């Protein structure tokens, strides 16, 4: 829906930082990390109103199609309209979400993926810029 | 070095790829178009590959098919740098922002509306892309 990216090859002890433009009206947006559109190490989710929830971030993984155990963040930084900024570190054991303002949280890498060749982006959220750090 | 579609460019935005030029290059590419096998834009800039030393050639690809060449003499580039390039189009022509300063266009031969497939690929690693 929104972008795909693929032929990364992003490894341990790299940062990505996304910056998007969240849409006026959004309702939900997301962040796919992993090898492919099934192994998701990351499927990072923040729902301003969706699926029942409010102002929620629900981040979950994905195994060969089918979706793990959700883990929900309260911490909400971001309003619709809005461009923000994430920043994401793949260590070996987990994942380090950096939020807009400065929040950190961790999330584990179920999979144990050895590197992100994937990364997909949807919902009400308009890509600005993807950096490699 | 990333190979990306559903990227949705139009006209009147600006494509920025920043990224680092490997020690011992041959060449790095940038493709824009429809599809792998559909490109409005194959910006190759070589520094010794297939016969072209320090020569920038761009081409299109129809059905999978290369068109006609252009070959441009700037060639702002050095091994071992990081370089920034600038791309927007039009209904016409995609104009290429180099970092010399320099810039040139090159006909939308596809007459594309929509840019929505990106890679980039050879001695080259991408460390941010934009759209501005
Ligand atoms: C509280 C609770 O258990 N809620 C869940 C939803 O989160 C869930 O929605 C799916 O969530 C996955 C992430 O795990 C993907 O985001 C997918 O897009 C969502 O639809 C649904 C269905 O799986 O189940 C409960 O409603
Ligand atoms: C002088 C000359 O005509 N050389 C050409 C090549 O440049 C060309 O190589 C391909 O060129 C396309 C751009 O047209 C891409 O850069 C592709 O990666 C290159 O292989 C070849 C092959 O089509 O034809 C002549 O040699
Ligand atoms: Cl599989």
């Amino acid at each position: 829906c929104g972008l795909v990216a693929s032929n990364l090859n992003l490894k341990p002890g790299e940062c990505l930082r996304v910056r998007g433009e969240v849409a006026a009206d959004a309702k939900s947006f997301l962040l796919n990390l992993g090898k492919d559109d099934n192994n998701l190490c990351l499927h990072f989710n923040p729902r301003f109103n969706a699926h029942g929830d409010v102002n929620t971030i629900v981040c979950n993984s994905k195994d060969a199609g089918a979706w793990g155990a959700e883990q929900r963040e309260s911490a909400f930084p971001f309003q619709p309209g809005s461009v923000v900024e994430v920043c994401i570190s793949f260590n070996q054991t987990d994942l380090t979400i950096k939020l807009p303002d400065g929040y950190e949280f961790k999330f584990p890498n179920r999979l144990n993926l050895e590197a992100i060749n994937y990364l997909s982006a949807g919902g009400d959220f308009k890509i600005k810029c993807v950096a490699f750090e």
